[PDB]
């Protein structure tokens, strides 16, 4: 049910496999990374809830207002950083 | 030059300080979190470049085609995870 979940989430990978360009073994690797990515990005929310969220709650901001500030903080980060930026 | 950079990037935080709701020390904490948050999104890009990007390179995909696949993989993660998801 792994690859099934993957192909649904990522039609591009399903296509590559159907096209014979990626093997099923390859697709299993991609699945692992897909799941791994969730764990990394979840860090951002965990950090948020234990730092700035608490500060904003303390000064009375509503849920919606606090969420808006989060997106203001991280929206520019919603991208694939270039190799030069990370390497 | 810290707080000035933060204020340019986060008008909402500048406003809260100007309104007297957030102290300057408060803003100093926000700066650090703002900076730290970037590393999380970089870590995800690093995993990409070291795994799936290599696979797709081998099979001949272009830089644009590979980038499209990255966004297909991670777009659902570009959000604030709920407290129930993380805790």
């Amino acid at each position: 049910a792994d690859l099934e979940s993957l192909y649904r989430a990522m039609p591009s990978i399903k296509k590559l496999v159907d096209e014979g360009k990626l093997t099923e073994k390859d697709a299993e690797k991609v699945y692992e990374i897909w799941r791994n990515m969730e764990a990394i990005y979840k860090q951002a929310s965990l950090l948020w809830y234990n730092t700035v969220d608490l500060l904003l709650k303390r000064i009375g901001l509503s849920e919606k207002e606090r969420e808006e500030i989060f997106y203001e903080m991280v929206r520019p980060y919603f991208r694939l950083f270039s190799r030069e930026e990370v390497f």
